[PDB]
């Protein structure tokens, strides 16, 4: 006596009419937490909003700083080219004495000095040949004039060619009465015995003689050293100087010249960054706006991890308001479907 199929057939029909009740009890906690939901839902667009305004004011600061940056460092390379220009301007101001000196006149400048330059070459090569045999001339006249104080004594320069000259006769003539000694002591050895009163003559011709080798002697040797000189003493030795001192400012001048018509050159080859002033002048104030730019960049930067970190915050917190939606979800549609599937066994077996 087990199994009764009809306590089964009413006892199925009990669970039906729970799961109708659960049923209707899951649709209201549907609809109570669809509203947590859809209010998240909300407040998840107003986050995706903040987050996209602060994902654009970035990239727009981005793009923003990219061509102020690239514009930047070419300011920088013109400012450097025009401090040089002025470099090269300033020098030119003091090599070239022109305190009011321009870029624009620089050109005129230029060829006021450049032939400035080669007037002081072809001047100076004009006195050439002068110059070098002058050292020379001055050398030999030294070398002459202090030759004829050792043998006539101290006197002036202006009585040397004179004096030189005449020592240069008494050496020739007293050599030839030098070479004398020996025909003499043949007649005085020929005619030392005995004494015709011609000794007398001839013994003091002799002595003459004598005094006339020793001469040569003391002088020989000096006189020799002032035969080939002697024509210099002629000469005026100041002119020598006077010569030399007129090579030394031509020399300086192609010195002066050629520095001065450089610096000008250079000043010419940077007329055109002369007119960079502008980027000089503006240089630290567009480095500093360039960098609370970068800094500017930066804040948004912030903003927006501010903004991405809420944005996931809330997220997490609608995510765990769908995790239980979708378990009411899960049960509403199995216990539906046993609802189902125990209705049809009932209609099939017959038993009420």
């Amino acid at each position: 006596d087990h199994l009764n199929l009809v306590q089964t057939a009413l006892r199925q029909q009990e669970k039906i009419e729970r799961y109708e009740a659960d049923l209707d009890e899951l649709q209201i906690r549907l609809e109570e937490q669809n509203e947590v939901v859809a209010e998240a839902i909300e407040r998840q667009q107003e986050n995706e909003a903040r987050a996209e305004a602060a994902e654009l004011e970035v990239d727009e600061l981005k793009s923003q700083l990219a061509d102020y940056q690239q514009a930047l460092d070419v300011q920088q390379t013109r400012a450097i080219q025009y401090n040089q220009a002025i470099a090269a301007l300033n020098r030119a101001k003091e090599l070239c004495h022109l305190p009011d000196l321009t870029a624009d006149c620089a050109a005129e400048w230029l060829e006021t000095f450049q032939a400035k330059e080669l007037e002081a070459t072809e001047k100076m090569l004009s006195l050439e040949q002068k110059m070098s045999m002058a050292q020379t001339a001055h050398s030999q006249f030294e070398q002459a004039y202090q030759l004829v104080v050792a043998i006539n004594g101290p006197l002036a320069r202006n009585e040397a060619w004179d004096v030189a000259r005449e020592l240069l006769r008494e050496g020739v003539d007293q050599r030839h009465l030098a070479e004398q000694v020996q025909p003499l002591r043949m007649r005085l050895s020929e005619l030392e015995s005995g004494g015709s009163d011609r000794v007398d003559e001839i013994r003091e011709r002799l002595d003459e003689a004598q005094e006339a080798a020793r001469f040569v002697q003391q002088f020989g040797n000096q006189l020799a050293k002032l035969e080939p000189i002697v024509s210099v003493l002629q000469s005026d030795p100041e002119q020598f100087e006077q010569l030399k001192e007129d090579y030394a400012y031509s020399q300086q001048m192609q010195r002066d010249a050629r520095q001065q018509a450089f610096a000008l050159t250079e000043v010419v080859q940077r007329r055109a960054h002369f007119s960079y002033s502008d980027s000089a002048e503006m240089l630290s104030g567009n480095s500093d706006l360039n960098e609370k730019l970068r800094e500017r960049l930066e804040q948004a930067e912030a903003e927006r991890t501010r903004a991405r970190e809420a944005l996931r915050g809330h997220a997490a917190q609608l995510s765990q308001y769908n995790q239980v939606l979708a378990s009411l979800k899960s049960s509403y549609d199995t216990k539906k479907e046993l609802l189902n599937d125990l209705q049809r066994e009932l209609q099939d077996i017959g038993v009420r």
